[PDB]
């Protein structure tokens, strides 16, 4: 059973106007097997756009490439990024942890996502009590991306609603 095509696709934007189909399929075959590997080019000029997309057989291998980052593809250093669900953010919103979720119930969760560098905790302005959401900051959006994609996320016992945050 294959993962969904769109969750195995990098769209690779700021790529050198020389990158050709085989010269972007032979840099990032390194990472995994690419069923599909273009450069979008102008139907009447043939140049380049300037970017294009891969296509892994695994979704484990797009973490391969994204892990591989900063990926320099004929002499320019490129912008991969996982395709639609671009709203490019590193904050997530964490929401139904209630009042017993604490820092390192998400932190436990959320590092193996990417490195965390905010945890904030939500509580009421008045009283302190809290909320019940959190927001958690990365380094990076590709942590977002890999989130956000995902049906479930079980924190602390609780099913937690994630989304991308501002
Ligand atoms: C769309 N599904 C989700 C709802 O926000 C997104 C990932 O986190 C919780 C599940």
């Amino acid at each position: 059973p294959k993962e969904p095509e769109q969750l195995r696709k990098l769209f690779i934007g700021g790529l050198s106007f020389e990158t050709t189909d085989e010269s972007l399929r032979s840099h990032f075959e390194q990472w995994g097997t690419l069923t599909d590997c273009v450069v979008m080019r102008d139907p009447n000029t043939k140049r380049s756009r300037g970017f294009g997309f891969v296509t892994y057989a695994t979704v484990e291998e797009v973490d391969a490439a994204m892990n591989a980052r900063p990926h320099k593809v004929d002499g320019r250093v490129v912008e991969p990024k996982r395709a639609v669900s671009h709203l490019t953010v590193k904050k997530i919103f964490v929401g139904g942890i209630k009042e017993d979720t604490e820092e390192h119930h998400l932190r436990d969760y959320f590092e193996q996502y990417g490195k965390i560098e905010v945890i904030e905790i939500m509580t009421d302005r008045g009283s302190g009590k809290k909320r019940g959401f959190a927001f958690v900051t990365f380094d990076d959006h590709d942590s977002v991306d890999k989130i956000v994609i995902q049906k479930y996320h079980t924190v602390n016992g609780h099913n937690c609603e994630v989304r991308k945050a501002l």
